[PDB]
């Protein structure tokens, strides 16, 4: 069944908003009011409650969006049963030094470190390489230590394309176990991955 | 009642989509799709149509939304008894140009210049200075020649460093300048063309 007709509304931003048992949806600026339902095409499920609301716009799940972040320019670090995943640009210090804090973390995360070329077309290049590597663990390697483009073996990277289309923006981008989303390195990695 | 609670969505834009007759609201990528009914709070109307729809993008109606365009730092051309609405900066060459080519006009159409400092804090001086004019008459022709800032100013002014006309176009929706609204509210989102055609359809 079939889309007929398209148009672009000049809206910008929408917000939920709960009065009295009912939630309906406002665009940012207040000029329309949309009530009824709102669906995760994504995720397959309908949000009912501000709860569900709430967990779109501060949470990211992976598995339950139907990604497999190990699909991606990925490579992974550690033996925890809680799952870390951390976008970062090979270029990137900040990066560096977060995935530095990762290594003492290493027995109870398992971190997921998906490389993405944020910064330009020297990150591609790195970037590019690490995902021809030969061995991932010694691309591991290579990425913590900004040693890639010696690395043993398309200008539009298919990670950055990905990661654009869901909102992911900047680098470092953190998505703890339960699925918070940090924009940034947080101040204490530890402390931010066991709660909020 | 109170507003309990309000989360701010992951949301950049939104499509109506009209499919086996129904019109729904989907996100800009696509992952969000809310089915429903929408509302114009500015012009008090809903909206159940696809050109409703369609006008809302494409036309801008200022009486409709309950905007007076005479209200904010305007000035007048013509005698005509069609409205024309043009958001101009006081520095902009091509807004000069069109406004030239409005002196022809003026038989059919009134034309409101808005002007608005968009374009930098010499833009903001001279907007303020024909806000705070004693002497408006000759206020059209200052505009066009950039002439602005010779123009006496009213004891003991001052409105403030942000410009009233300017954040209402922003509010509203105004891009860029010149932004052109036709009598039937088509919008021209920079000097069109040929523009006595534009205004005609």
């Amino acid at each position: 069944a079939k889309i007929e007709d398209i148009v672009e509304l000049p809206i910008k931003g929408v917000r939920a908003v709960q009065s009295d048992g009912q939630i309906m949806f406002l665009s940012e600026n207040g000029r329309f009011v949309i009530s009824g339902q709102i669906y995760d095409l994504w995720s397959k499920k309908p949000l009912n409650t501000m709860s569900q609301m709430r967990d779109v716009a501060e949470r990211i799940h992976f598995k339950s969006m139907g990604m497999d972040v190990d699909t991606l320019n990925t490579v992974s670090m550690g033996r925890g049963d809680k799952e870390v995943v951390v976008f970062v640009d090979p270029r990137c210090a900040v990066c560096h030094q977060l995935m530095g804090d990762a290594k003492s973390l290493v027995d109870d995360y398992t971190f997921k470190f998906i490389v993405i070329p944020a910064l330009g077309a020297e990150s591609n290049r790195l970037a590019k390489n690490l995902y021809c590597a030969k061995d991932k663990t010694h691309a591991l390697d290579a990425l913590m230590n900004n040693t890639l483009g010696s690395l043993p073996s398309g200008q539009y990277d298919q990670t950055l394309l990905t990661a654009h289309f869901i909102g992911i923006e900047g680098v470092p981008f953190v998505v703890a176990p339960d699925g918070r989303v940090s924009k940034g390195r947080p101040k204490n990695l530890k402390s931010w991955l066991e709660s909020a």
